[PDB]
């Protein structure tokens, strides 16, 4: 892909983290806390799940962006419209609001409704996540693998503002504790 050249500098909002989630002072990465956070709760904090989103709210235009998985068992990435469902239990689809990918028990799938298995034969330490508002795509790619396509999103309705969506995932194993970073341009 040649996308990297719409390049945004993406940062996480802290008041729609899970309030089990520790954000870094540069607002660049994030992981799961082994307890609450010590935060006041509030109508836009993801409830059931440790999600948080980007701060930035996109309308029109190209966007792209890089997230670090390294050594993660399970999480969740994406875009979400801006006025996704926060508390209770909910499904990732576009029904819903997202365009994700995810990893959980060593199987790699799309968010469609139902769920899409994706075929990655090197596992992705870097995902590339891009956007183009007007065309209604979204396109992940493998930034391990020479950039290679994982899945694209087409015929998108977003219906809304766009903003940057996260899930570490929970940590009942011990092997997920690792943080997703947004890497550097
Ligand atoms: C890549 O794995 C990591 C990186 C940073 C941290 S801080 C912590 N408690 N666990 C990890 C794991």
């Amino acid at each position: 892909h040649h996308h990297h050249h719409h390049m945004v500098h993406i940062t996480l909002d802290r008041n729609t983290a899970n309030s089990w989630l520790i954000i870094s002072k540069d607002r660049r990465q994030v992981r799961m806390g082994d307890t609450h956070q010590n935060v006041s709760d509030n109508k836009e904090r993801f409830s059931n799940y440790p999600m948080v989103l980007g701060a930035q709210r996109f309308s029109s235009g190209k966007m792209y962006w890089e997230v670090d998985v390294t050594q993660k068992e399970a999480w969740d990435l994406g875009v979400c419209r801006d006025s996704v469902q926060r508390k209770g239990q909910f499904s990732l689809s576009p029904e819903n609001g997202f365009w994700t990918i995810w990893l959980w028990q060593d199987s790699y799938e799309a968010g469609t409704s139902p769920q899409t298995t994706l075929h990655i034969q090197v596992p992705p330490c870097q995902i590339g996540i891009f956007v183009d508002y007007e065309a209604g795509v979204v396109s992940f790619y493998n930034i391990t693998d020479h950039g290679s396509l994982i899945y694209t999103f087409s015929e998108c309705v977003f219906a809304g503002p766009l903003r940057p969506f996260f899930n570490v995932g929970f940590n009942y194993s011990g092997g997920n504790a690792a943080p997703l970073k947004l890497c550097p341009l």
